[PDB]
């Protein structure tokens, strides 16, 4: 893991831009693979944390200027581009930035419900024309393996777990994974391209027009499960609800909502196992500890 100084941002950008006036630069946020810089509070530039971030930058940069203006919400516009570097691909990108604020669970359950019926109808265009682009000139290496991540995931659990768990409770979770890579329901789709992290966080709402101003957050988007821009917009009571989210699934015309929900059961139980690497990865206890209670704990 690396970091950068508010003056190597600004130099980086200078030296590609070197017309560009910096004036004011405020950090806008920080995910797993990338610190975002605030400029002139108009443009988020993204500058990767490691390699596979800068990979993921670079596909999210291709993925957005190929839907520039092709989907019936806003998005960020890539401006600005950086270069490849030893393992970097792309050393930093720019985009615009979307006025709004997150459609939280609590806020879309406190807008009138003509708001609200509104709001799962934009989600559901906005969600179909995304999973309508063609994806005949992506390259393969978009096109996420769901074995390989599950084969990937279990192999990294059973070396985290390794002295935090008992035989028993060891094969408990690799019945989970057995059992899920035996069951084609989660593999048999058509791949589409699809945010790959749907949920409110990155659901901009304009609370002026009380409607939906936007979506963000490409850094995942990928070919992959349509269904899983879905099953990411609930997440038990974290997120938003079955009915909000059936309006939603109604208003795109999904023929076979009972395979979402059971990808929305595996999925959530998936996670259960899945924050304990991300838990011990940036030292979050809840993550940890939950997932280790439940585990260990013989309701199950």
């Amino acid at each position: 893991m690396r970091t950068y100084t508010f003056d190597q941002v600004e130099k980086a950008i200078e030296q590609l831009y070197p017309d560009f006036t910096i004036n004011t630069i405020e950090i806008s946020g920080e995910g797993n693979d990338c610190i975002a810089y605030e400029i002139n509070r108009d443009f988020i530039f993204k500058f990767p944390k490691h390699s596979r971030g800068s990979t993921n930058l670079f596909n999210e940069v291709n993925i957005l200027k190929r839907i520039h203006n092709k989907l019936p919400l806003p998005i960020p516009e890539v401006v600005f581009t950086g270069m490849p570097s030893e393992t970097y691909q792309m050393s930093f990108a720019g985009f615009t930035k979307i006025k709004g604020v997150p459609l939280t669970p609590l806020l879309l359950n406190n807008l009138p419900k003509q708001s609200q019926n509104q709001a799962a109808k934009d989600l559901a265009r906005f969600l179909s024309e995304l999973h309508s682009i063609n994806i005949s000139g992506f390259k393969s290496n978009l096109v996420l393996d769901f074995r390989e991540k599950i084969n990937e995931d279990n192999k990294k659990i059973k070396k985290l777990l390794s002295r935090e768990l008992k035989g028993p409770q060891m094969k408990k979770v690799d019945d989970f994974y057995r059992d899920i890579l035996e069951n084609e329901i989660y593999f048999k789709y058509y791949p589409c391209l699809i945010h790959n992290d749907f949920s409110s966080d990155h659901i901009l709402f304009d609370t002026e027009k009380n409607t939906i101003c936007g979506i963000i957050d490409f850094g995942d988007a990928a070919i992959s499960d349509p269904d899983n821009d879905f099953i990411s917009l609930m997440e038990d009571d974290e997120e938003y609800g079955m009915e909000f989210v059936s309006k939603i699934l109604n208003h795109y015309k999904h023929k076979d909502i009972p395979t979402v929900l059971e990808k929305y059961r595996m999925k959530e139980k998936y996670w259960s196992f899945e924050k304990i690497i991300y838990g011990k990865e940036y030292g979050y206890m809840d993550w940890y500890e939950e997932g280790l209670n439940e585990i260990r704990s013989i309701k199950i």
